[PDB]
Order: structure tokens, then C-alpha cells, then sequence
């Protein structure tokens, strides 16, 4: 047992809620918060640009210090870094960007990430401005994680479309 809300059960597994995760961390603080992030760990808009500035920079401030010392992550990579006010830890998972002309089919390597832990609070990868189908990315998610995801949809109308034609 858990202390997420209000979440629509999708599967054995996954979950849905219609929130912003930004403010879901701030209830739940839970173990793992994802972020969308991408390959620089450069967080501008979307999910990693609302996480970061919850954060009062200081996300940001920490990415610079591990791409400074690790370089860039990988499209479909991850890492582990703190989650500071918001949780224990972030997962900064690297979906493809459509929009940048990324290869679609890495969008299952990027959920694959999320089998590492076992309860993880996330954004639906490569959705919004990452450009991808949000339909098919919530297909991949179902059929990629089998930890206990908890999935925080930020706009009410593709919430609303998500829940309506999930299979
Ligand atoms: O769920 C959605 O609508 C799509 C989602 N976007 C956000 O979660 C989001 N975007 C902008 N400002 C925000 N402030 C608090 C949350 C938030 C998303 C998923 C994957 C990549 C990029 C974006």
C-alpha cells in the first residue's frame, strides 16, 4: 500500500491520473520521480523544465555537474540523480524526440528504464512536446514496464482521450 490518489487503475500494474507531477511529487514525495528529459540534461520546457524549476534550479545546477563529468546521456538511456524536494531520486530517462528527428523506435529502451525500480512516479514518455503519438506511447509503457508505475497526465483533454481509447 501506497499514498498515491485518485488513480485510475490501467492495468495490473499501471495507473493514470490527470494532475501535474510537479505537484503530485510534492504530495506523495515518492522514491522515484521521472523526467523527461533529453541528452544534455538541458531542462527547458515540458516535464523538465516545470520539474527543474520546482527544484529552484537545482536540478539544473546538479545535470551540469554530471554531464561535465559523464558526458551525454543516450536516446533511450537513463540516469539516476537526486530528486530533491520533490522525491528521493529523479530518473531522467531519455525518450526520442520526434520533433528532433528521433527514432521512434526507441521509446520502448527509454520505458525499459523504468524495470529498475520498483515504484516510480512518471510523465508519458515522449509525449506533448516530444512530438510522439501519446497513444501508442501509453501502448509501449503497458507493454514494457512491470514495475508499479504511477502516470501523471498534465493536459485534462488527452487525459480524457487516453483513458477513452486505452485497450
Ligand atoms: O502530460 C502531458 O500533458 C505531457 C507531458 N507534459 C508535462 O507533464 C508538462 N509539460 C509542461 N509543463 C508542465 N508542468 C507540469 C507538468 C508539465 C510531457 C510528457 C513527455 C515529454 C514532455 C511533456
Amino acid at each position: 500500500v501506497n499514498s498515491f490518489s485518485g488513480y485510475l487503475k490501467l492495468t495490473d500494474n499501471v495507473y493514470i491520473k490527470n494532475a501535474d507531477i510537479v505537484e503530485e511529487a510534492k504530495k506523495v514525495k515518492p522514491t522515484v520521480v521521472v523526467n523527461a528529459a533529453n541528452v544534455y540534461l538541458k531542462h527547458g520546457g515540458g516535464v523538465a523544465g516545470a520539474l527543474n524549476k520546482a527544484t529552484n534550479n537545482a536540478m539544473q545546477v546538479e545535470s551540469d555537474d554530471y554531464i561535465a563529468t559523464n558526458g551525454p546521456l543516450k536516446v533511450g538511456g537513463s540516469c539516476v540523480l537526486s530528486g530533491h524536494n520533490l522525491a528521493k531520486h529523479c530518473l531522467h530517462v531519455v525518450g526520442p524526440n520526434v520533433n528532433k528527428g528521433e527514432d521512434i523506435q526507441l521509446l520502448k529502451s527509454a520505458y525499459e528504464n523504468f524495470n529498475q525500480h520498483e515504484v516510480l512516479l512518471a510523465p508519458l514518455l515522449s509525449a506533448g512536446i516530444f512530438g510522439a503519438d501519446p497513444i501508442h506511447s501509453l501502448r509501449v509503457c503497458v507493454d514494457t514496464v512491470r514495475t508499479n508505475v504511477y502516470l501523471a497526465v498534465f493536459d485534462k483533454n488527452l487525459y480524457d482521450k487516453l483513458v477513452s481509447s486505452f485497450l
